[PDB]
């Protein structure tokens, strides 16, 4: 009885989240958000869900959400949440989804023992064509996990020298597939650094002095690589929110989401997605702040 009823205040935490953010940050409940508070609601277990804002200068989107179950491993089951999220926004009128990369690495990958999870999300852009529902696939950390990244980078279909290659063979540990309703669709490969030791070596190597001297400060540093992106997104992941400030400056909008993250209970960590271009500007403009938050809090 108790677990039942522990059940049901998981999700209804889960929807407060949701919910706060939306108010917090002034997101019109527009189509596709209705469906998807739907959606979550239908996950067993614990969840936790990441809400970020995807900023632009003086723009803000706040409509993006990832869910995922957070005790242990649910796939492949986990597929089935996201292939009725899919069903659900393809039917809807004006809608176009292109789901081919995603379908192939689930048919590809659904006996895999090396795959925690999917996650269920979606983006809310400035008009219905800019939305896309986001799926991101997490891969077990111990395992060797190339046979997956293969797969991804296929369906990825970009070009990468024999270090970077080697670096997402060996180091990815999510795989992105975001998949917008005007039918473009992506796939990021995303390794990980505490795997890691590529990724670190080709950070040291390769990348700016600034993403050098802040990347090992939080508990994970990763990187998104794409055909679609021209450079990779980097994500910097910290569980004490204070300690923000001291690596990145921020904006006016980062500011209040910052203020935000610092007032509000539940928070396990944060992380900011950033280009190196964008990390050498004096303020950054232009990046995606996550917060996540646990439906047991």
């Amino acid at each position: 009885l108790i677990d039942r009823l522990q059940n049901n205040q998981r999700k209804d935490r889960r929807l407060q989240f949701v919910r706060t953010h939306q108010e917090a940050f002034d997101v019109k409940p527009t189509f596709p958000l209705p469906l998807f508070e739907e959606a979550i609601l239908e996950i067993e277990g614990s969840c936790s869900v990441e809400s970020s804002c995807q900023v632009e200068g003086d723009r803000l989107q706040g409509g993006r959400y990832e869910v995922c179950n957070n005790q242990g491993t649910t796939w492949p089951e986990s597929l089935t949440h996201a292939f009725k999220l899919l069903d659900k926004i393809d039917s809807q009128l004006g809608v176009r989804i292109n789901r081919d990369s995603f379908d192939r690495f689930a048919a590809a990958h659904v006996n895999s023992r090396k795959i925690i999870n999917n996650t269920i999300g979606v983006h809310l852009g400035s008009k219905l064509e800019d939305s896309s529902v986001m799926l991101y696939i997490h891969i077990k950390p111990e395992e060797d996990t190339e046979e997956l990244a293969r797969t991804a980078l296929v369906l990825d279909g970009g070009r990468y020298s024999d270090e970077l290659t080697r670096v997402l063979l060996r180091d990815t540990m999510v795989i992105g597939f975001e998949l917008f309703f005007d039918g473009r669709s992506r796939v990021d490969l995303g390794p990980c650094a505490p795997k890691g030791k590529h990724l670190e070596q080709y950070t040291q190597k390769n990348l700016s002095r600034k993403v050098n001297s802040i990347f090992r400060e939080g508990y994970l540093f990763g990187a998104f690589f794409s055909k679609t992106r021209v450079e990779p997104i980097l994500f910097f992941y910290h569980s004490i929110i204070k300690d923000l400030p001291k690596y990145f400056t921020f904006n006016s909008l980062g500011d209040k989401i910052y203020n935000f993250c610092q007032s509000q209970g539940c928070i396990t960590d944060v992380a900011i997605a950033v280009t190196e271009t964008e990390l050498e500007k004096s303020r950054l403009e232009n990046f995606c702040f996550y917060y996540d938050q646990w439906d047991e809090c």
